[PDB]
């Protein structure tokens, strides 16, 4: 079987459509506050009895780093997905990297291929069948990409504004310019200085709809929102397991699809 123990939902979607059947993929955090997560001792216990540990970055996750198995007699393989890939610092000048590439297609589907890497290094008598859900994956993501891409390139539209700083690696790929009402984390709430930047700055690009969250309370977004004469929507940053049962791109085919109608 592999017991295999993920951080979040894109880690569990990602580690669990290019495992298929062969493992028990589960999730550690599926509510909200990924970004304020720390594991309780319930949590490490699961991590440490688990044949592989699978999280994002330290750079969210820092509380992984932490762990050690070789000190706690622990046969785990604590895996950092995304560490192949590399992260735009928050500004211009800091020490502080922003994390949120899975919402940008082709880097989700890059991390899925290195996640499928991990597998098949841990149980190479399925490596073949690894390797082939993820070359599905990050075509089927390509093709994602491609869609979009084409989309949005026939809207003059391009900037949208956020709950929090979640898009900035989808917008970067898809040509659009965004703003996050809080910074990298949704506890980061904005100053009376910021909020007035992002009130001007949704005004200075004719900004009509500000992305609320269902993680966090959307007072502040509709505050911005009826004084600068946008709307509000929901645009989820995948951070929190979504109802239904999607794929993880079609669950994202159906964030970005959302986007584009606003934008247009
Ligand atoms: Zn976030």
């Amino acid at each position: 079987g592999m017991s295999v123990v993920t951080s979040f939902y894109p880690m569990y979607a990602m580690t669990k459509e290019v495992s298929g059947d062969l493992n028990d993929v589960r999730m550690i955090q599926s509510g909200a506050g990924i970004h304020s997560f720390e594991p309780s001792v319930n949590d490490v216990a699961a991590i440490y009895d688990a044949d592989l540990f699978v999280y994002h970055s330290h750079t969210l996750e820092a509380w992984a780093r932490d762990l050690d198995p070789n000190l706690k007699k622990s046969k785990v393989n604590v895996f950092e997905a995304s560490k192949p890939l590399t992260l735009d610092r928050v500004k211009p000048g800091a020490t502080v990297y922003d994390p949120h590439t899975w919402t940008d297609p082709v880097l989700a589907g890059e991390e899925a291929v290195n996640i499928a890497k991990e597998l098949g290094h841990l149980d190479p008598k399925h490596k073949d069948s690894y390797t082939k859900k993820a070359k599905a994956f990050k075509k089927e993501a390509e093709q994602l990409t491609e869609e979009y891409t084409q989309k949005f390139k026939k809207v003059r539209s391009k900037t949208f504004v956020t709950q929090h700083t979640a898009f900035s690696y989808l917008a970067k790929r898809f040509g659009l310019k965004q703003l996050g009402i809080s910074g990298i984390s949704p506890e980061q709430e904005p100053s009376p200085r910021q909020l007035k930047e992002i009130q001007d700055f949704v005004k200075e690009y004719n900004v009509k709809t500000i992305f609320a969250e269902d993680n966090v309370n959307p007072k502040i977004a509709h505050a911005i929102a009826k004084s600068t004469g946008a709307k509000v929507k929901t645009l989820s940053p995948l951070e929190a397991a979504p109802s239904g049962n999607k794929t993880y791109l079609e669950n994202l085919r159906a964030n970005l699809e959302v986007l584009y109608q606003q934008l247009k």
